[PDB]
C-alpha cells in the first residue's frame, strides 16, 4: 500500500472548497492501494496533522464547515530522503502528496517547490507549469507564442498603471474591458468596465491584489470548459458549457468538441502543465476558439466541474484520483534519474 | 542588525564555485548591518549548519576545497512566521536569505518556493522568474514573444526526439547546430554538431540530462555579457566581452553598449526576473543583438563576471551584496501586503 499525503485548506476564499475536496478524495481513495495521511492548512497559513475521522469541524454543514486546528505541527526536512515530513511533537512515511491547497502559495509553484525540495512525488503541475499557468500575463504570452488565440490585452503594474490612458485602451481593445489581477490565485479583483469613467477604479482595486493587472478586450462567445489529464500524452474530457449552470456534455458538434479538445491539449503542453488542468475557452459564433484560462488546480469535490467532466467521459472519480497518483509517481521516477545525472 | 541566511553548495558541478562565493560574500558582508548564518548543502542534497570560522575543509586549496558536513541538520516549518529554520538537534532567527545554491533545485524555482512557504525574504528571482529563466525553451519563447531576437531553434522531448529528421533540421537551421538540454542547471550536455552524422549522438546525450533538448542555429557574432540589478526599475552594468578571456569594459561603442544594456533590461523584465541576472548576448557584425541566455544565479566569487561587471560600473562588491539584500526585503514587504489581501 502507498501512503497519500493529502494537503488541503489554505489562505484562500476557496478554503471551504478545499475542505470539501479533501473529504471527497478521502472517501474515494482506493483502500486496496492507498492509506491517507491528512495535513490541513488553516486560514492563517498554519499546518495541522489530523486523523481522518476528526479533521473537520461541522463537516455536514456547508455554512460552518471548518478545519480542526489540531495544533499538531509539521516540519519538513529539506533534502531528506525519508520521513521528509515530520511531527513537531511520529507521522507515517508519505509516498505521494496530493496537494489541493487553494490560494497563492498552494497554486503558484511555491508549494510545489517545497515538495520538490523534500523529494516528495506529488500530484499536478510542477514548479514551472504552476507558476506559468497561475500568472495570467505570462500564460497568455506563452499561449500567444504557441499560436493559440487569447483575448487581446495590455498588462500594467503599479509603476505604469498610474500612466494608463483609457482612451487609447478603448480605441485599442474596445468596451466593455475586463480588468483583472494577473495572479489567478483569487477570482477577486475582476471588474467588467462598461464606460470610460469606471476604468480607473477597476485598475485600482485590481492592483490591491497583484502587482500586475491585465486589461482585456471582451470576447463575445459561449463559455466552454474541458478537463485535461496526463503528463507527456495528455487526454481531454468531453466539454461542459457554462450558461449566462454548467451543461455536460456541452451542446456543440462532435467536431467542435474535437477542436476544443485539441486546443486544450496544446494549451496544456505549451505552459508545461502535468497531472491535471481545466482549460476554459470562449467559442465564437463563427467558431474561432479563444482561451480564457488554464487552471492547474481544479475543484475536486463531487459537484466540481473537472471530475464531472471526467465522469461524463467514462472516468470514475475513484479512477481519476488513482490515475492522478500514478502520474505523480511516473513523473517522480523519471525526474529522479535526470536529477541523477550531474557532477 | 539583520541576520543573513547564506545557503550555498548544492548537487552541482558548480558546487565548489558556490563554496567560494559563500566565502567571498561572507567577507564582504557589511558588519554594521549584517550577521551571517551559514547553511551548507553537501553534494548528496543534505543541509548542514556551520560556524563561519569552520564551514570549509581545505579552504585555501581550490583543488580540495569542500563543505564541512557538520551533520547539524535543518528543519523548515512551512507556514511558520518566526524561527522558520530550525535545528534538528537552536539557530539564530534568519531575516533574509541569500541563496547561492547551484544545481537544478537551487536554480529552478524549487528552493525559492520553499523559501516562500517559509515566509523568508530572499535574494534573487522569485518562483516564476527562476523557473522561466532556467528552462531555456520557455525563456526563448517568452523572449521571442517580447520581440527580442533569440537563436532560431526546435525543441524535442524523449517522445519526439526519436522522430527527429536531421535533413529537415539542417535545411531549416543550418550547420553547425547547437544541441542542448533545456534546463540550464548544468552546462553539461552541450554539443556543437558539425556534420549530419554527429547529430544523433548529441541528441541522445542531451536527453540524459533533461526531458527537453533545444537544437539551435549557430549565431555568428561576438559574445557580450551584461549584469542586471533591481526589482521594478532594473539597472544594467557596463559590458564584458568573452573571447574565442573576458574583457571589461567590452571594446564596443557607447551606443552599442547602450543597445545591449536596454535589451538586457527588457529581457530581464519579460521573464519576470528580480534581484539579479547576467544576460549573455551575441552581437552580430551588422549589429543585431541576439540573446543567448538570461542567468538568474550568476557567480559571486571575486573572480566572477557578474560582480566584476558591477565593479567596472562603480559598484563595489560590498555595495552590491548590500543592495541585493535591500531588494530582497523591499520585495518581501510589497508581497506581504498583496498576500495580505484575500478572503
Ligand atoms: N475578456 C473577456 N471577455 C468576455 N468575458 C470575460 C472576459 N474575461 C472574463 N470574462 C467573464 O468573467 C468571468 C470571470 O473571469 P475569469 O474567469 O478570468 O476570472 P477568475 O478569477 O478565474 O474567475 P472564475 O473563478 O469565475 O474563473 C469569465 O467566466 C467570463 O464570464
Ligand atoms: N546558437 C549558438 N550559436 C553560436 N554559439 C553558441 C550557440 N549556443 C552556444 N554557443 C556557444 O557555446 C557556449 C555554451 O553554450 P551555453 O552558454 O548555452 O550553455 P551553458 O550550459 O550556459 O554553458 P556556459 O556555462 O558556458 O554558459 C556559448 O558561450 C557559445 O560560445
Ligand atoms: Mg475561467
Ligand atoms: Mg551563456
Amino acid at each position: 500500500k502507498i501512503r497519500v499525503g493529502l494537503i488541503f485548506g489554505g489562505k484562500s476564499a476557496e478554503h471551504e472548497v478545499s475542505l470539501q475536496s479533501a473529504r471527497n478524495i478521502l472517501d474515494a481513495l482506493d483502500p486496496q492501494r492507498f492509506e491517507p495521511v491528512l495535513i490541513g492548512i488553516d486560514k492563517q497559513g498554519q499546518w495541522h496533522v489530523n486523523d481522518p475521522d476528526s479533521f473537520l469541524l461541522h463537516a455536514d454543514d456547508p455554512a460552518r464547515i471548518a478545519l480542526h486546528r489540531s495544533g499538531r505541527g509539521v516540519a519538513l526536512l529539506p533534502g531528506a530522503q525519508q520521513q521528509q515530513l515530520r511531527p513537531i511533537q511520529a507521522l507515517a512515511q508519505i509516498d505521494v502528496v496530493f496537494p489541493i491547497v487553494h490560494g497563492t502559495l498552494g497554486e503558484d509553484g511555491s508549494l510545489q517547490g517545497l515538495l520538490r525540495m523534500a523529494n516528495l512525488p506529488f500530484v499536478g503541475s510542477g514548479v514551472l507549469g504552476s507558476a506559468v499557468a497561475m500568472d495570467k500575463d505570462m500564460a497568455k504570452r506563452v499561449l500567444r507564442d504557441a499560436r493559440l488565440a487569447v483575448a487581446p490585452f495590455v498588462c500594467f503594474d503599479r509603476h505604469t498603471a498610474a500612466h494608463a490612458d483609457v482612451d487609447t485602451l478603448i480605441a485599442q481593445l474596445g468596451l466593455p474591458l475586463f480588468v483583472k489581477p494577473a495572479n489567478q490565485g483569487s477570482s477577486v479583483g475582476v471588474s467588467q468596465v462598461r464606460t470610460a469613467d469606471a476604468f480607473a477604479a477597476a485598475l485600482a482595486l485590481a492592483l490591491a491584489y497583484d502587482h500586475k493587472v491585465l486589461v482585456e478586450a471582451a470576447v463575445a462567445g459561449r463559455e466552454i470548459e474541458c478537463a485535461v489529464l496526463g503528463n507527456a500524452v495528455p487526454h481531454a474530457s468531453v466539454c461542459g458549457e457554462v450558461v449566462v449552470e454548467i451543461v455536460i456534455p456541452a451542446d456543440i458538434d462532435a467536431q467542435t468538441q474535437q477542436r476544443i479538445q485539441q486546443i486544450a491539449v496544446q494549451a496544456y503542453q505549451a505552459l508545461g502543465c502535468a497531472g491535471m488542468a481545466r482549460v476554459d475557452v470562449f467559442l465564437c459564433a463563427d467558431g474561432r476558439i479563444v482561451i480564457n484560462e488554464v487552471n492547474t488546480l481544479p475543484g475536486f469535490t463531487r459537484i466540481s466541474v473537472y471530475p464531472k467532466l471526467w465522469q461524463a467521459s467514462g472516468l470514475d472519480y475513484r479512477g481519476l484520483i488513482t490515475r492522478l497518483i500514478e502520474l505523480a509517481l511516473e513523473r517522480h521516477t523519471d525526474d529522479q534519474l535526470l536529477r541523477s545525472a550531474v557532477e
